[PDB]
């Protein structure tokens, strides 16, 4: 009954989120293994400290001079945990390209897949899914994690369309005009990391959506023709199905990761508590409205990319970050950067072949960078 | 995998809306008998020669079934894999056993089933055996495939709240049935509109809800959603909620009670979001509109008390629309009925227990009335 959980990524916002779920909660679960780079050292070692667990790795070559009383360290150290430790889930919450290599770890080692990386499927795909059995990925994002129990409303014969519900962004209900001279800061991001402003440039871009669109094909086998998005500024719906009949089925919460969080980790089984429920006690109002597809073209460019296949979507997301780089730099325009991955997908023709090995993910990243950064300095 | 239907009440809105769910989809379901009471004969008629079916019972000329039980006898007699039961007030207690008793699926529209027939109607059903016609049982049955039973926290019925939506009590002192949208000049039974306006419809539902779902109803809530769009939502011991949408449509959900589990394609139409939707939320006023709580009470009492509920309802709802009450008597009449009505909290045994007690409510009911 009690569910061994590795963590990986576990002093960023969803490790740490997921361990006091877990702190909560010790009769379904125990913390088996944590992994974190070594740049966030300081916390991994309360964390060992506060969970008792020793089976800990610094998941990069980084803070090299201060392990010595750490089991595993170095670039792909975290794989070596996953690999290494006995678990029934994975908690994949590491930030980027690190996360790739341990996602298939975990697969192989048979375990559940609570996936939190992104990378993992947006560059991974076919890598990912070839490596799993069915059910093995659950997924830890809002709307994946709502789709997932939306999709318990029918068989999958019966599902006709998934509905990714879209918050809009900052510029919800923008005007293309109106978006052609905005700053990073305007768009939420304020250039002193090009980390934190990732996440949230890619909310404003509607690229995030993009994003969660590749995933949702990859994780559901939905064709990118039946995935939609919807624009719902309160967020409280966190997406939806419809089946054949015209049913829609939809989940909904106040905003708490803990949610989606627990459900991972005890999928199938719900977690008593994890988070507050919606409150009718009060009154209140649920908005859709479409998404305007010309002002923000981010979305349908992720179809065409997945649509395309194999390193393609990789390939997307690499020329973004190169693009949204160059944004939060000054160098380029807001609207310049879907223009820039649009430039670099017509050109990737290369990349739509299945990649044999994470080699060939690697390769069509540094590819699609470089194409980026040529895209970059011509503007 | 063709399925045998017999629609009983096929002459009313959820009758007719079934035989053209049938109509377009052959495949799925074959129409084996038809039931209705009489009035509408013309229809009837007219359903015989376009569905083939000459398996008739009227509850008549060469008609294989008329009288008082027809609709029960037409169940005993024929086989078939699904019971739709649209029949209207007393009329579909009877054959609603009778279906129970063939082992067929009972596609359950008919409201005094299980408000009046209660523990009488459960005993004589397998589980699994009844599916709800309703648009919030539907929604609800659908829901609750997203847990198991043990992290159902709250079952959350959405509600129109009705004409007087934000009506005070001293506004509804003044409402002509005309206002409540049961019109008394050419009424053939408007009580499922007056139930709407009084709230006793959601009453009602909430106690087949208790019924058909086996949930507390302490944990039965009611929220107005004037769009009713949203037919009902499950909250789960984990803090999501799971909400079945759709433009409202009876199609949906009968056709899902046909062919259950298994959901009809093109049924219905989906929701479109390609065009702007508000989908609000609002709080029941629980001081205003009290027929809600009273299901409750009476259903926590249990036995025949939730057929007490009704037959007084119906009562009081009937002296309104003659002119002889004002509205906000008709929920104060139930609540009257209810208060004398301690020796019914006992388990019926038989249907003249539930006679008895619906009797019983009807003649305190007049009293009442005669009183007021
Ligand atoms: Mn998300
Ligand atoms: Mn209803």
């Amino acid at each position: 009954g009690r569910l061994r959980v590795v963590v990986l990524g576990s002093t960023g916002s969803i490790g740490t989120q997921a361990l006091q779920v877990i702190a909560d909660n010790p009769d379904r679960f125990e913390v088996v293994g944590l992994a974190a780079g070594g740049a966030h050292l300081d916390t991994l070692l309360r964390q060992r400290a506060q969970t008792g667990v020793t089976n800990i790795a610094v998941a990069d070559e980084h803070a090299a001079q201060r392990v010595g009383d750490i089991p595993y360290h170095g670039s792909d150290a975290a794989t070596r945990l996953v690999e290494q430790t006995e678990a029934d889930v994975v908690l994949n919450a590491l930030v980027g390209a690190l996360g790739l290599r341990p996602t298939l770890a975990a697969l192989k080692t048979g375990a559940r897949l609570a996936l939190a990386n992104k990378e993992s499927l947006v560059a991974g795909g076919s890598l990912v899914l070839r490596a799993a059995r069915p059910g093995q990925i659950v997924p830890v994002d809002s709307e994946h994690s709502a789709l997932a129990q939306c999709l318990r409303g029918g068989t999958p014969d019966e599902v006709a369309k998934l509905v990714l519900t879209a918050s809009g962004g900052p510029f919800r209900g923008w005007s293309a005009a109106d978006l052609e001279h905005v700053t990073p800061e305007q768009a939420g991001a304020h250039p002193t990391w090009s980390m934190g402003p990732m996440n949230t440039l890619n909310s404003a871009s509607l690229v995030n959506k993009g994003l969660e669109v590749i995933e949702t094909h990859l994780l559901f086998g939905i064709p990118y023709d039946r995935i939609d998005v919807v624009v719902h500024p309160q967020s409280i719906i966190h997406s939806m199905v419809t089946f054949i009949d015209g049913s829609t089925i939809a989940q909904a919460s106040p905003p708490d990761m803990k949610l989606p969080i627990s459900l991972a980790l005890g999928w199938p089984r719900r977690v008593s508590g994890a988070a507050a429920a919606c409150d009718f006690h009060t009154a209140s109002s649920w908005e859709f409205e479409p998404l305007d597809t010309d002002v923000f073209p981010a979305v349908e460019l992720a179809r065409q990319a997945g649509v395309a296949g194999g390193c393609m979507t990789a390939v997307y997301n690499a020329a973004n970050e190169e693009a949204a780089a160059a944004f939060l730099a000054g160098r380029i325009g807001f609207p310049a950067i879907v223009g820039i991955i649009a430039d670099v997908l017509h050109a990737a023709d290369q990349w739509a072949v299945e990649p044999a090995t994470v080699d060939d993910v690697l390769d069509a990243q540094r590819w699609a960078r470089e194409r980026a950064q040529r895209a970059v300095s011509g503007m």
